[PDB]
């Protein structure tokens, strides 16, 4: 089997991407944030505290003839941005782009933090990291990809995120028309439950490539590129008037600037992030200070290849017995 679904930016900055997902019988279509940095499929629901729902589409398990309460099971998750959600669990039929999994754990939110309430465009998350991070207690649950894997033509999914444009998530096949040149594969550590890999270095604009190992995670659920403070300082030193602002919470730059590209290594191959991908616009409406899309990881504890980096590439998440990542230019 295979599946193919279009993913669409939620706003003019590509702050996140939503993908339609069918849940239940008859289908209830919710727009979920596909997140390769977490392992829970959770949804706004008929159980969500009424004051914490503001325009999201909700899953109503009582209207699905295939929903079953997973008796006793609860979940609770906290993300790197400080947001959180918790609730109880159902099993139900879940389909993405024509690919169907029966008995998928659908985590129904009773509580969500304010950042979720305030974002009317995201109806929940679909996690695509390793199932070892799944938060369901007392019986940990499998991701949609882990449940689908055995049925797929090939045990892979691919992320092809657009810059200010829709893109695609494919399950079970590699679309050889979606990228240029060849795919370069690189080793993965699953020891922290993430798609963790080691970049071979970087360049700033037309500058020389610096060979240096940068361990980090491929994370579609994180907007920005978070790298060591040395690398980030080297990038922003090429932009006149750029500075790190403690009041704003990272590097800002004059909105009048033209930004340089940023290149990252994947083995002997190179992925080039155009400068425009690094512009996240005014810090507040009407400001001439603009927020940068490359930020320091120093206060996180891990480097994060988020959407800014991944949208420059066609990315293969290879779930074979020894997982690997693949990157191509496009």
């Amino acid at each position: 089997s295979t599946g193919s679904a279009t993913t669409t930016p939620i706003d003019s900055l590509d702050d996140a991407y939503i993908t339609p997902v069918q849940i239940g019988t008859p289908a209830q279509t919710l727009n979920l944030d596909f997140d390769t940095g977490s392992s829970d499929l959770w949804v706004f629901s008929s159980e969500t505290t009424a004051s914490e729902v503001d325009g999201q589409t909700i899953y109503t398990p009582s209207k699905s003839t295939t929903a079953k309460l997973l008796s006793g099971a609860t979940w609770s998750i906290s993300y790197g941005d400080g947001s959180s959600s918790s609730g109880d669990v159902y099993t139900d039929t879940v389909s993405v782009g024509g690919l169907t999994v029966t008995g998928q754990a659908v985590e129904s939110a009773k509580k969500v933090s304010s950042s979720f309430t305030e974002d009317s465009t995201i109806d929940g998350l679909l996690g695509l990291a390793f199932s070892t991070l799944n938060t369901v207690s007392p019986t940990q649950q499998k991701t949609f990809f882990d449940n689908a894997k055995a049925s797929l033509d090939s045990p892979v999914f691919t992320a092809d995120l657009g810059y200010h444009a829709p893109g695609t998530y494919n399950f079970g096949f590699i679309d050889t028309t979606a990228y240029t040149g060849s795919i370069t594969y690189t080793a993965v550590s699953t020891k922290q439950g993430f798609w963790e890999w080691t970049s071979t270095g970087y360049a700033v604009g037309s500058g020389t490539f610096k060979s240096t190992s940068i361990d980090g995670i491929a994370d579609t659920g994180t907007t920005l590129l978070y790298l060591p403070a040395t690398v980030v300082s080297a990038y922003w030193a090429q932009v006149s008037g750029a500075k790190s602002s403690s009041s704003v919470g990272g590097y800002v730059f004059p909105c009048s600037a033209t930004l340089p590209s940023f290149t990252f290594g994947v083995g002997s191959a190179r992925i080039v992030i155009p400068g425009d991908y690094i512009d996240f616009g005014p810090i507040s409406t009407g400001s001439s200070s603009c927020f940068g899309g490359i930020q320091s990881s120093a206060g996180i504890g891990i480097n994060i290849f988020g959407d800014v980096a991944l949208k420059a590439a066609f990315v293969v998440f290879n779930g074979a017995t020894t997982p690997t990542l693949g990157f191509a230019s496009k």
